[PDB]
């Protein structure tokens, strides 16, 4: 159970990173639509905050995925 | 065969989502180049349609990846 | 060892593609911030070069991930 659990669990990390990256894509699509339609300083500050919130989350999911890769490989070698 | 098939098959779903997200990236890169070069209402309507077409596809691939994760985990537990 | 090695190794390819796509996201976020703040021809040429450098890398990682999927599936079938 132990090794296949680590493999399936890393597949969820990669999926979570894909989901988080997809939301970051919608934020970039939103920004392109605003500029094409053209001011709102308060709105663009919130946009910057959400870009950072999801950037920090993606890097956390990338780090967690890197940590699981090392554990899955450690388990494969000599197990 | 059954469990490793479900694992390999979910790796293809994640890859398909990465491929679909990559094409959505080129659409956002295209939009940034248009604004930097500056009108074309018909062209930006087609751009919005392709943003939605690939957004709907990515969510379909994310949902399919979530469905396979549950099936792979169900199979691991008690199998 | 052979099959699970190919599965774990493809998980690293997908993670490398996610990492490369994430850097391409920051380049698109950078471009949106420049236009919102508004000229710099030399800077936008370097931006285009880095968009292509990471686009070429992502497609290389997508191709490598597609090559590993076929090898993992070949190994599963009749092994």
């Amino acid at each position: 159970m132990q090794l296949l659990s680590g493999i399936e669990q890393q597949q969820n990390n990669l999926l979570r990173a894909i989901e988080a990256q997809q939301h970051l894509l919608q934020l970039t699509v939103w920004g392109i639509k605003q500029l094409q339609a053209r001011g709102g300083h308060t709105t663009w500050m919130e946009w910057d905050r959400e870009i950072n919130n999801y950037t920090s989350l993606i890097h956390s999911l990338i780090e967690e995925s890197q940590n699981q890769q090392e554990k899955n490989e450690q388990e494969l070698l000599g197990g």
